[PDB]
């Protein structure tokens, strides 16, 4: 009936979902999104109705840093702007109830609505979600010097106050952490603890948008047998020391040809005379280039991480910040990547660890049985079916 979508201005919290907002509207629905007014635009592209309430979190172009840098500075803004953004948004739905929300995992307002309407709520995870052990395994260790500040108890005294006064009498982080239902948008192969996460609960259906594979006119060229991939998504990627790194590694290597990439208009020209087999790009269809490509060298943002995985291409990860550890971590044992330190890469060792990725039936029959598991988790029309099962009556 009216399903009602909440978020927030972040790419990384809209983009996600986009096309599952777009299924549920194609089908019939009548589906609103409540949106601060800088991606008022984004999301009506969707067919659904935009609902503007106003934020105070950083903007969708604000740097990283602005999101905070210690464990109280990255959850008490969610806090903050939820208790000024329930009152805007309860008034925006009372002349017109929702029959279901949709949520995005920083939407507190949601969570408090939902139960006030007294209909089912959604949750949609971008990331890795809590599994059966999560709290004393790792929220409290996390918690324990922090919330016995006084600052802390103060932060979880205010957050069990303002759920209090809403005739809420779940602990915070129960509340916070642990919906009572959710899709993950990303693969179960990215999610520690994996065989621990409630199914009940946890549904994963991985990406949702256009593998394979979103879109360029790439060609590979006659005569490759192996086509490697550099290409570490469009952030963390302005870095001297590695790209004239991995051209060395293949570069005039016989029977291999790198696609390379940097970002800019202009410029490929730190250096490097460069050899015959190496093409430079500012950017590149991604997807459609790993649909072709025998290797790939990534950052294991998690983008680039699910899209290897989706095209069944082996990866050399080398990790470089805050996305990247763990998800390099679980490709590396998952037996189809190699983790590299940035940084020890050296051209012999991104060679040697290339070659010996690209040559292994097993790496590849581990990959193999990674796309059938994913295709399981369907997409989006999949993740559609999940929400119109909890679209009550
Ligand atoms: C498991 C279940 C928990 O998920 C997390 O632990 C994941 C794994 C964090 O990412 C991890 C991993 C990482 C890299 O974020 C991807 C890290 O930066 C943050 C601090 O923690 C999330 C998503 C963080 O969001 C990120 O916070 C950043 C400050 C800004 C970033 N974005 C808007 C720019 C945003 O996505 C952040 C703060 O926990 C969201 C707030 C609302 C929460 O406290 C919620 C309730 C979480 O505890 C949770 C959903 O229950
Ligand atoms: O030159 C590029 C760089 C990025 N991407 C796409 O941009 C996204 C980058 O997301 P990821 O999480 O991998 O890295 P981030 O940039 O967020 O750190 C992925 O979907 C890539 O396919 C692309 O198509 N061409």
């Amino acid at each position: 009936a009216h399903i009602a979508m909440f978020s927030i201005a972040a790419h990384g919290h809209v983009n996600p979902s986009l096309e599952v907002i777009r299924e549920l509207v194609a089908r019939g629905h009548r589906v609103t999104y409540a949106i601060p007014p800088v991606f008022a635009d984004k999301v009506a592209a969707t067919g659904a109705r935009p609902v503007l309430y106003h934020s105070t979190l950083p903007g969708p172009d604000a740097d990283p840093e602005a999101w905070g840098s210690t464990l109280l500075d990255n959850v008490e803004p969610f806090l903050n702007d939820a208790i000024q953004a329930l009152p805007q948004l309860a008034d925006a739905y009372a002349d017109d109830i929702p029959d279901l929300v949709l949520h995005d995992i920083t939407s507190y307002p949601a969570r408090v609505l939902a139960r006030r309407w007294g209909v089912p709520a959604v949750s949609l995870s971008p990331n890795l979600v809590a599994w059966k052990g999560y709290e004393e395994e790792v929220a409290e260790p996390m918690w324990r010097e922090p919330r016995q500040t006084e600052r802390g108890r103060a932060y979880y005294a205010r957050f069990e106050a303002w759920l209090k006064e809403n005739g809420i009498t779940e602990h915070p982080d129960t509340f916070a952490s642990h919906p009572p239902r959710s899709l993950v948008l990303i693969p179960k192969a990215l999610q520690p603890h994996a065989d621990r996460v409630d199914e009940d609960v946890y549904t994963f259906v991985g990406a949702c948008q256009g593998d394979r594979a979103e879109e360029g006119g790439w060609q590979r060229p006659a005569g490759a047998e192996k086509v490697v991939l550099v290409s570490l998504g469009s952030a963390f990627t302005k870095q001297p020391a590695f790209y004239r790194e991995c051209v060395r590694a293949f570069g005039n290597l016989p029977g291999w040809h790198l696609v390379l990439q940097i970002g800019r208009k202009v410029t490929p020209a730190e250096l490097g005379e460069l050899p015959d087999n190496v093409e430079v790009h500012d950017w590149v269809p991604q997807l459609a280039i790993l649909r072709q490509a025998d290797l790939f060298v990534t950052h294991a943002g998690a983008g680039g991480s699910q899209e290897g995985l989706a095209t069944a291409t082996p990866m050399i990860a080398v990790p470089q910040a805050v996305d990247q550890f763990g998800n390099a971590d679980m490709l590396q044992g998952l037996g189809v990547a190699r983790k590299l330190a940035t940084e020890e890469a050296t051209a012999d060792l991104l060679r040697e660890t290339a070659l010996a990725l690209v040559d292994d039936p097993e790496v590849a029959r581990r990959l193999r049985r990674i796309q059938a598991e994913m295709a399981q988790e369907g997409g989006t029309r999949r993740a559609a079916d999940l929400i119109e099962a909890e679209l009550p009556a």
